[PDB]
């Protein structure tokens, strides 16, 4: 366990004054990087002022109010309402209380289940990673193929027995799975059909991950329920929420958040859009990112390199043609000690490293991640 | 009333300069008082070094660590781990999902029940509250009674199908329904015989609220969990979080946002550096108790009843039967009152209850009370 002293823009100093870049933004949190004295400065007012109440007595100007007006401006078409949470997971409980309140508001209380995905009361339908799950397939077929599965797991179960299919446009923790580009609109294709609501858990893809505002955007997605957390604060004070669509809303209306939180939200939101951070990681930091990343291809140990937005995926192999793994090694673990080493963090799911860095970083801050990380793909290879 | 600038103490100020006495310390939560720059600091030294991590990486000395073994420093017996979240209502969401998960571990998956509380997978048993549903027994004898329904509902359930039994050990959303002196003590009685786990519900009574650092601690209740918020903070940052007793914990086994624990940790150090639950049971309780209760003369009051820092008022239509001017509002028109007055009392029903913060002055007591008793007037004067 090493000891952090400093924290600035996309680096890390421990103890030993060594600097190390943060390829993973704390936990997926820190979009505008680390040391924004205006996030202090928020909380600082805002806890100094009148650190809790709402309703009878509040401030002159809520933030949770304004915040929540921020988060629809942004949010896709139709998202109206957002209520606030302490946290992500309290988030996505909150979100699956309200799809099963939602139906025994519509005289239909049958209708229980989850549908979710592999690795993302509840059922599982296959998810859509094709290069550990696909085989030879075409990514597009085998994309259209695991979207079909959402269909056949809908009349397995039977419509009138389930609630909702909950999704992360991209999954995250399951090893930034980018699905094929005929996934989401095969899935759309098939919700259009059925009369269940569409969670979006977009507690990772939220707040500019994809380039876009969130990853319903970039697939062009239109969730019933949004759920975020994370970059809706950079990290800073801990707050997740709900977003509902209005139809949604409006049935859960017939039948909240913490100031000192939402101030620190509100100023993050205004920052990442008055510095255009989601906009130019878009245009800029992004094409950069993703270009300089794949040129790690060459690597003996590199199977593949996927990644869109800010995020990326460089996946570890004993064979290249077969995406066959050093079975039983734990090469990731190898990789991302080696990682840490040398002043870069990047995160293991099995043996694939995954980065989410800041949406602040430079091109020159993208040269220092790819450089040390060709530098640790060469110490584990040699020491395997 | 509205639009508060300025909150100092246990008062608020409104932008026409109203001062208000805020007899609910926010919503249970304000400890402390307002306005105690410390926290203010520590959240924001917390802030500007290192906002987030956990493992692989870690700031000097994480504040979540020293904050859970002060925390367990001031919990009962062997009440040794605490689980952090965001929220109150995480940490009871949580809980429940603590006692299933610890059956199933130790191989009874059927036991899943929970038994709570009205007014308080689930089941319910009559709440403790005299006042409004013993009619016409001691409060002893219902005291009695109702623990006893607790037995009851194990046994009818069955002991191999029930889980655990949650309770705050006073509701305080509900009312603050104060059991008879012979409940806690019945009620331990029976959770002696059975194999349940037993859940306090501390998010309101947590931290100094009766007196004691909690309500396990004023009855003498050894529970297996203790949820915790609120308080545990003074409400300037939001924290919850789940206080486990070793024998669970160690089944379980087989953290908390940084800037939430910093506030939480020097909250608790100034709870106990400044001896404010210890004044509060020596000092300011015993002046609010006394205070209050001489209420009871009033017309509209059918009974003071408080212990600690709680306190509520009944408004009754008829003192001798306890009945309630049904239909009628009284509760919301004495709020209304209260607040256009200077002074935050919640109504449930027709219940008006206190909960101030704990550093509430013998001056500040007498101005509750006297704001108090000129609402009771105006409430009384437009029935």
């Amino acid at each position: 366990p090493r000891i952090i002293t400093k924290a600035q823009g996309v680096h890390l100093w421990d103890s030993e004054g060594h600097k190390i870049l943060d390829g993973m933004a704390g936990l997926w949190c820190v979009a505008v990087g680390y040391g924004r004295e205006e996030l202090v400065q928020a909380a600082e007012k805002q806890m100094r002022e009148l650190p809790y109440y709402n309703l009878f007595f509040q401030t002159a100007h809520p933030p949770a109010l304004e915040l929540a007006k921020a988060i629809t401006d942004v949010a896709p078409e139709g998202m109206t309402h957002v209520f606030f949470t302490g946290s992500g997971s309290e988030g996505n409980d909150t979100v699956l209380r309200m799809v099963r309140h939602y139906w025994a508001l519509k005289g239909k209380p049958h209708k229980q289940t989850i549908i979710g995905r592999i690795n993302g009361g509840i059922v599982h339908i296959p998810q859509p990673y094709w290069f550990g799950e696909g085989g030879d397939m075409t990514p597009d077929a085998f994309g259209i193929w695991a979207a079909e599965q959402l269909e056949k797991k809908i009349l397995e179960v039977g419509e009138d027995n389930v609630a909702a299919f909950i999704a992360e446009p991209i999954q995250g923790a399951g090893g930034v799975i980018i699905p094929p580009e005929t996934y989401w609109p095969k899935v759309k294709e098939i919700l259009a059909k059925y009369d269940i609501l569409f969670v979006a858990d977009e507690v990772i893809c939220g707040f500019g991950r994809t380039g876009e505002w969130f990853g319903s955007d970039y697939y062009d997605l239109k969730p019933d329920l949004m759920t975020i957390a994370k970059g809706l604060t950079s990290g800073y004070i801990p707050m997740g929420g709900v977003i509902v669509r209005d139809k949604v809303a409006k049935v859960i209306s017939e039948g909240s958040g913490h100031p000192v939180a939402a101030a620190v939200g509100l100023e993050n939101l205004r920052i990442l859009r008055d510095e255009q951070i989601v906009e130019k990681a878009r245009t800029e930091a992004a094409p950069y990112l993703q270009k300089r990343l794949r040129e790690l291809q060459d690597h003996p140990l590199v199977g593949e390199v996927r990644g869109l937005g800010m995020l990326g995926a460089i996946e570890l192999v004993k064979d290249k043609a077969t995406r066959s793994r050093y079975e039983g090694k734990g090469v990731g673990m190898i990789c991302r000690t080696f990682c840490f080493e040398n002043g870069l963090i990047m995160r293991a799911v099995g043996d694939t490293m995954i980065i989410a860095p800041p949406l602040v970083i430079s091109h020159a801050e993208i040269d220092e991640l790819v450089e040390k990380a060709r530098k640790c793909l060469d110490l584990t290879l040699e020491a395997i």
